[PDB]
């Protein structure tokens, strides 16, 4: 048998068949689960090349045509001579689709067809790469009315170094190491803000300056570009009924684009590739304003909000938090920003899950990055069992460049 | 072994405990599986836990052990199973909650008091042995951890089987549209009781009678009396018209229906009892949309707008839900604790047991609280799962 998944809300019961499909493994075993953790060739190419062929045709409902046929001598015959291939434009957005779609940690895949595809592998320096992501950023923000998007520059190939964006995310606040062991700024840019310094920007002083992008071409150091203010849509923070919150100076970016993740396609890795969606607002109010080793301003807000702080069987710790979410989606809601709540988020992917079922089989889901940081059972996706594994085409972690 | 960190303070240890996993998981390399929520060879099971218990008092190899070690030998040979020692029952029922990983209250765990009940036959005298653990548990809102074991399983035999899945829950009536008034949990249990002869009630919180079951016979129906069954009608301390929704909930959280497992021995019967988490009230039981599922009612009379999702109106309403959960214990002086507190209560215990056996079993899904997940230092604590014995587990229902 496959196994069996439980809703404990509805009772009802499903059967992952998907899941047998896994080629690539996880890190638990049966003597120990390690689910918790953050971070865990000719013809192996052409096996994971003849797959995402397959995939690809059977999605426009054409499998075992003369095409598919050819498309598959095709690539065997590129490899066997170039040692690689090429994606059809075709291919590559549909490969970019499958990726996102398949991403065990992302809550947001209820929308993974309605994405823009930019295709940048004629990409031949940092100048170029500059000028690609200056148009996608200026195309996802799109004035606040936020579209999906996902640039893809040149694919890894032997005798070449590859592209890489150093920066974790296009838009990130720096992260002034202070001498007192403390830091001004956001704690999780301290190194990449140490990077752009020592590369040549001349810092600030605030705690929401944006950083730089650091971009690298094969085989060159690389090189710092400074965004134009007017491309980093940002929205100030204020709450519908705490007017002193405005006083805090709190701002996040309008816009999230993850730079340092590798995209797979049918073998092929494509070691720059950002991809940008909406934030869903517990991701600015609960994690980066309030995680201890963030912006931590959870017991400041209670404070103003004459919070008895000295016991937590209070729960000022909740109280605050809930209100610093509220300011959050009121702020961006405000500004005409999209922004997405963890109650319809989680009740959309609710919606996917069951979309998957009956398209695949099965959607593989990490639970405990589904489940939101706060309010967890309160959203329907808590009491659904989900079954983690991994997928091709997918996005995966990489290491640090430097 | 398994590298682990933690994410807010960047600590980095290593699990070295994990290698002395006894049994099976439900995962593998091709799919993780942790969020499921069910996953005279005896003598190898019995002869380690015997070194285990003889390590733990620091007296390995040494006269005492060889003499145990052929003592049971012997006693498998003659009868088939063999019989605990009083002091290893108590060790053996330590370890196994010490072993739990899905509990977070492990901070707790070598005070637990153990009463021996092996010498039971018939239902009344397990209604009696029952009794004297919520008399002794409950203790006038002072609450103590305990439990009561009950006779081992052995061959050719029934066992004693405590049918409720708590000692303490509420009735669950299903209605002519469908719903259920009351806990819809029990509904199963309910019509047991019903159908074995127990009055129904008809409120929202009806506490039902014991089914209990000695061997080889049909359960019995036993009444608890109502002076030893502790309760807390639920208030807040600045909503006034909280009071009049008429919750209320019981003292002593009493687990009834997980078989214990030392040294190879089966124990379908042994009920053990703590104090509760707040959160485990106010957030799982009032609030799961399956069980009371309050959480709009109490919306509706704070004035809050439930017409959109973006107001949040879940959010305050469950934490004024666990505002007034823990002021109403606290009131009527009831053991209870909150969400933080139990959290980094259990960050202590993961250094103390990094340093006493290496690592800790512990299953993250069922550690982070079901409100206000980051808020807690456990969130950014990577765990490792598995499964030590003697060990708590669940098993089959009685039919
Ligand atoms: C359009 C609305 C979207 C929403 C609301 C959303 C939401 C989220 C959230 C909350 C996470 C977990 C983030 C964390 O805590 O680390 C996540 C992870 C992820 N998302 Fe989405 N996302 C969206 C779009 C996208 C797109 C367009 C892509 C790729 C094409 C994507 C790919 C991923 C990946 C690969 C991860 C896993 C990385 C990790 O471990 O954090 N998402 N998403
Ligand atoms: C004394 C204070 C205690 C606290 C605060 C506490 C707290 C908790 C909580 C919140 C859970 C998760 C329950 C759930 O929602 O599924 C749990 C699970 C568990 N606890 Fe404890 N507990 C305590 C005492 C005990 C004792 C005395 C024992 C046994 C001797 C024990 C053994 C277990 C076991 C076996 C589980 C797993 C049950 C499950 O899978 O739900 N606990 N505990
Ligand atoms: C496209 C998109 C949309 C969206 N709403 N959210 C995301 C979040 O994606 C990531 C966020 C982090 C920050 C780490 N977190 C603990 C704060 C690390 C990653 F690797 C990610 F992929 C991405
Ligand atoms: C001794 C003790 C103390 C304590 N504070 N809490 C517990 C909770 O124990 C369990 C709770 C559930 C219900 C799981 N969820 C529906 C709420 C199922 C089980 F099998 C349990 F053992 C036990
Ligand atoms: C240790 C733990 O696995 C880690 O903090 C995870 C848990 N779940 C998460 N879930 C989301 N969405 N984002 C995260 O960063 C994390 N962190
Ligand atoms: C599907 C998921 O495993 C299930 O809902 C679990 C998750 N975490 C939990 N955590 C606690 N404390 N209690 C529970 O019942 C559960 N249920
Ligand atoms: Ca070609
Ligand atoms: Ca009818
Ligand atoms: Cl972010
Ligand atoms: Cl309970
Ligand atoms: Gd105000
Ligand atoms: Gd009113
Ligand atoms: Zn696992």
């Amino acid at each position: 048998k496959f196994p069996r998944v439980k809703n404990w809300e509805v009772g009802s019961i499903t059967y992952d068949t998907l899941s047998a499909q896994a080629q690539q493994d996880g890190p638990c075993t049966p003597r120990r689960c390690l689910g918790s953790l953050v971070f865990p060739a000719p013809e192996q190419l052409l096996s994971q090349a003849r797959d995402f062929i397959n995939q690809y045709y059977s999605s426009i409902k054409r499998s075992g045509s003369q095409a598919h046929e050819q498309r598959l001598q095709e690539v065997e015959a590129e490899v066997a001579a170039t040692g690689t291939y090429q994606l059809r434009e075709s291919e590559l957005v549909f490969g970019a689709k499958q990726a996102w779609r398949n991403a065990p940690r992302c809550v947001g895949r209820i929308q993974w067809g309605k994405l823009q595809v930019f295709d940048a592998r004629d990409c031949r320096s940092a100048q170029e790469m500059f000028t690609y992501i200056c148009n996608h950023i200026k195309y996802a923000t799109n004035r606040g009315n936020l579209r999906s998007a996902i640039t893809v520059f040149p694919q890894r190939c032997p005798g070449r170094g590859d592209f890489r964006i150093w920066n974790s995310q296009l838009v990130r606040y720096a992260g002034y190491r202070q001498q007192d062991g403390s830091v001004r700024g956001d704690p999780a840019n301290v190194e990449i803000t140490e990077l752009c310094i020592q590369h040549g920007w001349t810092p600030g002083n605030g705690r929401f300056d944006v950083l730089p992008l650091l971009l690298q071409a094969p085989d060159e150091p690389p090189e710092l570009f400074l965004l134009p203010p007017e491309l980093v849509l940002e929205v100030p923070l204020e709450h519908p009924t705490l007017e002193w919150f405005a006083a805090l100076g709190l701002r996040w970016y309008a816009l999230p684009a993850v730079s340092n993740m590798l995209l797979e396609i049918g073998g092929l890795e494509f070691p720059a590739a950002p991809f940008s969606g909406w934030y869903m607002s517990t991701e600015i109010g609960t994690r980066n304003l309030c995680d201890p080793h963030r912006y931590n301003i959870l017991e400041d807000v209670a404070v103003c909000m004459d919070l008895d702080t000295r016991t937590t069987s209070s729960l000022w710790k909740d109280k605050a938090a809930v209100e610093i979410n509220v300011a959050v989606l009121h702020s961006y809601q405000l500004a005409k920003v999209t922004i997405v709540d963890h109650h319809a988020a989680t009740a959309s992917f609710m919606k996917h899950l069951e979309n998957e079922q009956k398209a695949r089989g099965g959607c593989p889901a990490d639970w405990a990055w589904i489940v939101p940081p706060i309010s967890g059972s309160l959203t329907p996706v808590f009491h659904q069992e989900m079954v983690n594994y991994f997928l091709s085409p997918a996005f995966r972690y990489q290491p640090d460049p430097w």
